[PDB]
């Protein structure tokens, strides 16, 4: 269970 996260914004970030 690997997700990618973004670069400027954090992982939880995108909602």
């Amino acid at each position: 269970d690997w997700e990618y996260h973004a670069h400027p914004k954090p992982n939880s970030x995108w909602t």
